[PDB]
C-alpha cells in the first residue's frame, strides 16, 4: 500500500513511518522539514502546497492517510483542526480510488477534557470557519484550551463524515493517544502500531471508531462514557 | 498462545477459534456442546464446571480469554439475557484472572454490543444490580422490566461498565482487558433476530453506514489484535466494529 503520513519526521509518525516500511509498504511522509513533502499545514498555501504535491507522487490515487501532524493559539487552531480537514478532503478523491483504502487521525484524550465540547472555538470549527476560529481562539487567550478544543473538534469531524466517507468506500478511525492503570506512558511505536491496524484489512469493518490508546486511562476516569 | 474462548461453537466464536488456530495458538473452546468444554454459562454450576475444566486445559496458565457467548432478544426470558451475558462472562474473568496473570502478554477481551449505546440502558434497574454482582437481584428486576431488548441492552451496558471500572485490579495483574462492540454480524443470532415477530423490523430498520453486516471474522480480527503483543497499550478500551454505526447515532460521543 501507498500511505501518506503527516508529521512523519518526528515522534508517532516518525514511528508509524518506520513501522510501515519494515512492513513492506511506501510511505509518503509530509512534515514542515525533513520530508519527501515539506509543507506548512498552518496555512490554505502550505496544505494547498502538500496536497499537490502528495497527488502528483501518488499519480492521483492513494491507498492511505495519516494526520498526525499536530502543535499562540491560532496556529494550533490551524494546525491541529484545519491542518487536518485539508490534508483528508483534499485526498479524499485519491483515497478513493485506492485499494482497500482507510485514512487514521491521531487524536488525544484531551479531546476529552471537560467543558471542551462547549468551546465556541469548536463550533467555527466544525462550521469550516478558520478566520472566526483562530480569532475566538486568539481572544480565549490559552493555547491549551486550544489544544483541548482542537482535538474534540477534529474528533468530531472524524465521526461527523461517517456517511461521505463510507459513500467514498474509504474507512476513516480515529486514534486518541494517552499515571495510567498500565504503571508507564505508551512509547510511540504502540500508537502506530494501532493506527496500522486500523488502515490495514484486519480493521475491514472499523468506520468512525475512536480507538484509545492510553494504559487504561480513560477507562479509571470516564468508566461510564463510552 | 493458549487462549480460552466462550461461545467458540458457533458465529463470532467460531470465526475467532478458527482464525487463532491457523495463526498457531491453541484454543481452548467453551460452549453448550460441540466445544472442547461443555457447560452452561447461565449458572453458577455451569460457570464453576467452565472455569475448572479451563484450568485444567491450561495447566492454570492462561495467556487469552475471550467472552464471546452470549443470546439475544430470541432467548428464553431477561433473566437468561442476564444471565449469560452479563455472569457468563463476570464470573470467567473472576475464576481465570489468577491463570490469566500467571501467562505471557496476557490479555481478554469481552465481546460487548452497540445495544450498550441504547437510550436509557445506563438508567434500567438491572444494570446495578449486576455491577454489584447480585445475580438473583438482577434477574428479578430483568423479569419485572419485561423485555428482552431490555435485558440485552442492560447486559451489555454493565458488562462494558464492568471492564472499565476493573481497570485497575487487571492492570495490577498484568492483565490487559478491553471489550469489543459489535453492530450487526451475519451469525445466526442476526437472522434469529431479523426473522423475529417482536424485532424483527427493529432489526432490520437502519443499516450501517458500510452497507452490509460484518462477516465474523472481520470481528474476530479485531478481537485477535487485541488479544495481541500490537495492542500492548490498549487496556479499558471500547473498540467499536460497527461499520459507522455508533459513529452515525451517536456523533459527539466518544
Ligand atoms: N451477531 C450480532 O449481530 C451481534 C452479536 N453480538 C454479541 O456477540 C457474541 C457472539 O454472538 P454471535 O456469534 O453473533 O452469536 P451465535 O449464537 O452464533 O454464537 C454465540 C455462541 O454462544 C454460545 N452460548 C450462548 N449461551 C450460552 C451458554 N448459556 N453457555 C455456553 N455457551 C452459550 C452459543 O451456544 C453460541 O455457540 C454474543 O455475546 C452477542 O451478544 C453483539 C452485537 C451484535
Amino acid at each position: 500500500s501507498v500511505i501518506a503520513i503527516t508529521g512523519s519526521a518526528s515522534g508517532i509518525g516518525a514511528a508509524l513511518k518506520e513501522l510501515l516500511a519494515r512492513a513492506g509498504h511506501t510511505v509518503i511522509g509530509i512534515d514542515r522539514g525533513q520530508a519527501d513533502i515539506e509543507a506548512d499545514l498552518s496555512t490554505p498555501g502550505g496544505r494547498e502546497t502538500a496536497v499537490a504535491a502528495v497527488l502528483d507522487r501518488c499519480g492521483g490515487v492513494l491507498d492511505g492517510l495519516v494526520c498526525c501532524a499536530g502543535v499562540n493559539s491560532g496556529l494550533v487552531v490551524a494546525v491541529n483542526y484545519f491542518g487536518v480537514s485539508a490534508l483528508l478532503d483534499g485526498l479524499a478523491e485519491a483515497l478513493s480510488r485506492g485499494q482497500q483504502p482507510a485514512a487514521v487521525i491521531v487524536g488525544s484524550i484531551a479531546a476529552t477534557q471537560p467543558g471542551a465540547a462547549e468551546l465556541p472555538m469548536v463550533e467555527a470549527m466544525l462550521a469550516g470557519d478558520e478566520a472566526r476560529a483562530i480569532e475566538l481562539a486568539e481572544q480565549q487567550g490559552q493555547t491549551h484550551l486550544a489544544y483541548a478544543g482542537s482535538k474534540y473538534a477534529v474528533t468530531c469531524l472524524a465521526r461527523r463524515n461517517v456517511v461521505d466517507w463510507a459513500g467514498r468506500g474509504v474507512r476513516l478511525n480515529v486514534v486518541a493517544p494517552g499515571v495510567a492503570p498500565l504503571g508507564r506512558g505508551s512509547e510511540p511505536r504502540e500508537v502506530a502500531e494501532a493506527i496500522a491496524f486500523l488502515l490495514g484489512p484486519q480493521a475491514s469493518f472499523i468506520h468512525g471508531s475512536v480507538l484509545f490508546v492510553d494504559g487504561g486511562m480513560d477507562a479509571l476516569m470516564r468508566a461510564k462514557t463510552f
